[PDB]
């Protein structure tokens, strides 16, 4: 029944847009607390050069709370990670996002 | 003053090889807590194409505390990044590792 933190991602808009993700976001996904908090922008500009620093920047965090060794959690973070996309791809446009199944081969 | 929880990055090692991360790595970095803790792999493969399931991964976090927003934290978070790679420079070879300034989108 212990707790642990699974970084998912980066969520970010521009400053100037005013969202409520408390309103837009669900309280869970795959049965998991869903964290937005924000934070610094991670990188300084985009892929197509334009700054980050115009944007706010969230980092998503899924609380899981379980006794099994993390080895065996990859069934959640799979259901989670595909249940987060959809809840991503369901926000306004201008919200961008970078998830676990974007990162590049390590 | 809040404690703002920064996602560094990952480290990852052979199942097989029982390593002592806690006397390892230190106990904190630029004045916050390192915190680890192991997570499923956040992609499958490795740039060579290897499967990432040979290897137990860690996600690394810093607890940092600031009377001043989180999103204010960058000096500090660049400050942290730059130590954290100096000490993971100083692990065994058999240690992996990507922190955040190289993590690319497809």
């Amino acid at each position: 029944m212990q707790a642990v933190r699974l970084f998912q991602g980066y969520l970010w808009h521009p400053r100037a847009l005013a969202l409520d993700l408390k309103a837009l976001l669900p309280g869970e996904v795959a049965g998991a607390r869903l964290l937005w908090d924000e934070v610094p922008p991670p990188t300084p500009f985009f892929e197509d050069g334009t700054p980050t620093h115009t944007q706010r920047f969230y980092q998503l965090t899924l609380l899981v709370l379980t006794e099994e060794p993390p080895e065996a959690l990859k069934p959640l973070a799979e259901e989670a990670a595909e249940a987060l996309g959809e809840v991503l791809e369901g926000l306004p446009p201008e919200v961008g996002w970078l998830l676990l199944e974007d990162l590049r081969p390590l």
